[PDB]
């Protein structure tokens, strides 16, 4: 009855990525991210986690057009694992029955024009990209996988700028600004991470 | 040409659900409604004109064109008025009531004794009444989405102490959130399942 | 890799549609290039291709939707817009007729609109408004970005009409036009002709 | 320390105004309400606790901190419950009912036979019921803003066929928009003026 | 009973400025702008104009925290004057009983930094300023006077960029981008226009 | 000409308040300069003064409100922030103590918050949430931008508390803090001390 699309431990949160919403996560804490179908089943999923481990906090809970999304976090890695396990047990699913990440698009725009940069910035928010910087774009599905890609990219290239991360919808989208080599190091690494993630076929 | 996804008379509106209702005139307790969902979405503009010009005494409460589908709610104090407006729509589009889709249940569950953290984040993604920690929560998902309308109204009739937390009747799927004692939410769920099964329509 | 769904030169913008058009605003008499692509995020490469090939053009729309990506660029010079488009075609390995052919989803003319219909209609809108008693033309098509040319062409052949609403983003495009029964009938007929004449692939 | 700007029992809610009502639980027709406006704005957080802990059976419908002032609405099916919660607020802040400001009328007028262009642009800056071309429109402005609440409810009692188009009860001034026949809107305006004059309070 | 704060014919609208809302004005048309107190009296003001001259259209109608605001427009200058006259007659006011414009602030920031430019752009909308351009800011009250200043500024320096115009509130605000001399020509001219406008004292 | 209402070095940002802070986001441990001025539009000159004097700082808040203008800038270097502030002072002909003295408008501690209060309270909010049974400290002051230092200082002396809401823009500032009755009492006392110690003019 409950199909799990994404089930992932994101360990050791980087500080930029830490920024529908509930309690906000902080740098160094750990997260469990779950995407499911049908969307409304996510309400049973969150009760399963919160009643097993009172010490974890909900950061995202949203019922989208098709899918249901959840993020929970804690300072203790042991606590998040245990919440993940209660979800798997209460729904009769396994971790490797999730969908495998499917890459939809990626590219590097070097030396973004100023007119491109200014319009980019106003239906993003949070961080911004400045004219002259290089831009990496990356699209995947299921959408919630954008989360782990963002965190890993920042990990290996800490000088980069997280411009935007869309984790909810039909597809996930990542925007990263920096020097041409920072964004190349990030792109190469993301591809590796996603290919190594185990799951079934769409 | 114009396909009817949902076509339903919702008779005798209960007071929580009436208040819960993109928006036009608000319906009131005891009044009657006609709900219609169609494809392609923009056809609903022909549907509302058909109704409003046949029976000038009905009032539009909802009119909206979504990503895929078109939605209309009309209501009146007179049950005969809503009925006749419904017939103008059917005749003017060459459709019949049983040309609609029969309800398909996607999910349902009863979460007892909701934790306080679940209740607090649940209450800020909803905007009407609120659920309190300790209450039991019923969630019910179906498609087409507009059937969520009749499910909410039937639940309140049969269990008037419940709390209508949210009713999502527009989109690819409808979602119902109901709070109360475990026996109130269990009585509502059983009735809803019966009501949706009794409805006549085509196959997805 | 980048699939082009809509690629169109829309030349000589009429003033109602021009203002209707987010980034820099176009003006009456200027020319625009409209592009809808799949997958959505590919549109960022598409706009980069245009702006550095022909710097004199300005972006008016840039948006990443649920499934698709949308771009509008414009300039006073028809040549600058055309040349920017060519850059987009070469850098994605496409040509203009590799786009999707326009598919008509629904159209209708509501004469003598009732007042209850008009007031609730005007509240899901924005800009111009329709008055009780006017006639309403509604027109739906896909891909959505084709709604742009339908709107601009309608205003060209019947400038007295009222542009109520134009939805160019999504799974489907929607056009709302108000005027006399004759203005909108002339508008509806011309829109169908324009759309049939556009060459593209299948669906 | 805590100054009361508005303190009022609104008895027996009429159905249009009840539905019209930052938001918490929705009130229903026939229920009773207590409305309070205070200064400084943040003091209202002490006021709601005072009420909710004295009489657990009342429900908050409105709680909001504005640019200058703080606002609360609580309601119940029991008139005695709203009354007693009101008294807890007065006792716990060292205030009395007549410490409030007496209503000051800023403007009123009756626009007959509204033009269609006025009606169409008027309807998109309002979000509830709508006014139709040809109807007469009453506008009424007062301060403090929260008195708009009692003015709307009194008008509907005395002229039930009217249309409540908008009620702005939060801010520096309250505004009331009412539609109907010229005699319905004239009957409402006369009554409102009497009601506001009869209210006891201090001087601006 | 009805106090008129601003009463002004803005003749021959420039194309940039032509962009709460009703029907949109077009380049070359003419407008009447009215601000009043108490705010709600603006509903009597608009009925007076629309019933006298059916051929004019409402573009702005809004009841703000303190004041009421109206804009109407037409292709015929004769029509707008006539609507203005119906308002004056129906409320027993005179055109020169409005408030005189009071200048609150103005300044020219030359060569705006790129970090300043990018953040400026996201809680504006419509047009944008690019890094390196010069910026003129101008504040006045009553707020509705920002309207005539914007239109006049564009008239004498058509190459300029109208970044934003706030006409509703306690004070009006104008943002203009261009070369340092375009913005200086605009600023000098605005000052002249406002000083020449006749009204009473606050 | 430019009147300074608030001018403050807020050094060593705590992590709840840091995230709470629109433009570039500050991080825990960095330093910020906060400025509230009158008239509102003067703030555009104020920020220009800072960013080109010390380019290494980043703007986090820039807003023109009904009456007043607000600016926040930040950097990892306390010296860069201080030096940017000095540029703001020289270019406007002010000094730090020409600002307004903080005026306390209301404060209170609600113990054992009822559940109906908590759920409706959480719906006019944003970020962190208060749970039924916790104690609530509310604190109101003017000018509003002083709410920033009150929030950051409270978190410094009682890091276990929950920052529910901080309103720094307007006619008045408002602080919402949740925790145990002891955390918030310690927080309330320290806030009053900090505010009394700030030197400025009258009101």
């Amino acid at each position: 009855r409950t199909q799990i699309r994404v089930y992932l431990l994101v360990e050791d949160l980087q500080r930029q990525f830490a920024a529908a919403r509930g309690y906000p996560p902080y740098e160094g804490e750990h997260a469990l991210i779950v995407e499911v179908s049908p969307a409304l089943a996510i309400e049973r999923v969150i009760d399963l986690a919160l009643r097993a481990v009172p010490g974890v906090q909900p950061g995202i809970l949203y019922v989208e057009r098709q899918f249901g999304v959840l993020e929970i976090h804690s300072a203790s890695l042991d606590e998040v694992r245990r919440a993940g396990e209660a979800i798997l047990a209460g729904t009769g699913n396994r971790a490797e029955d999730q969908l495998r990440p499917r890459v939809l698009f990626h590219d590097i725009i070097t030396d973004i024009t100023d007119q491109h940069a200014v319009i980019l910035n106003r239906n993003r928010q949070a961080s911004m990209i400045l004219p002259g910087q290089s831009l990496l774009v990356y699209e995947m599905t299921p959408a919630l996988f954008a989360a782990v890609a963002a965190n890993e990219a920042e990990r290996v290239a800490p000088g980069l700028t997280v411009v935007d991360v869309q984790m909810i919808g039909a597809a996930g989208r990542l925007y990263i600004g920096g020097s041409t080599d920072e964004v190349t190091v990030a792109r190469d690494h993301i591809t590796t991470v996603l290919s190594a993630i185990e799951g079934q076929e769409h």
